RNA sequence: GGGCGUUAAGUUGCAGGGUAUAGACCCGAAACCCGGUGAUCUAGCCAUGGGCAGGUUGAAGGUUGGGUAACACUAACUGG
């Protein structure tokens, strides 16, 4: 998965510090990270069904991190969001 | 005894009758063989030139939008 180094330095984008670690904008950075990465494995492996099933939970999980920020705090979405350059 | 012979003059011209070989009384095939002449018609090819008013249809491709985690997909446009 994700690198220590490159999981660090997203918290600390997105995070209200180097432990913020559980916030919803971290989380959500975290998985959009990992996604993107991933773009690039099934482009090569796309048999590769087993690996696609826990990106497929990446996405479902990140669209429930959404709305339930968007709920609570659409301010704090909709800059999340355009930051991360999401949902065209 | 029997067969063929012995006891009939022939031959050379000339005219004629027939026959033979020859076109052989005249005309007439379809064709076979040999050597030439023809691709100015037409068949196919080769080189080099020319021609197809006007009106339709609107493939691939491309751009943008929507869409998808990303592709799929989808609309308009463009394209010809
Ligand atoms: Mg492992
Ligand atoms: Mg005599």
């Amino acid at each position: 998965s994700l690198s220590t180094e490159a999981t660090a330095k997203i918290v600390s984008e997105f995070g209200r510090d180097a432990n913020d670690t559980g916030s919803t904008e971290v989380q959500v950075a975290l998985l959009t990270a990992q996604i993107n990465h991933l773009q690039g494995h099934f482009a090569e492996h796309k048999k590769d069904h087993h690996s696609r099933r826990g990106l497929l939970r990446m996405v479902s999980q990140r669209r429930k991190l959404l709305d339930y920020l968007k709920r609570k705090d659409v301010a704090r979405y909709t800059q999340l969001i355009e930051r991360l350059g999401l949902r065209r």
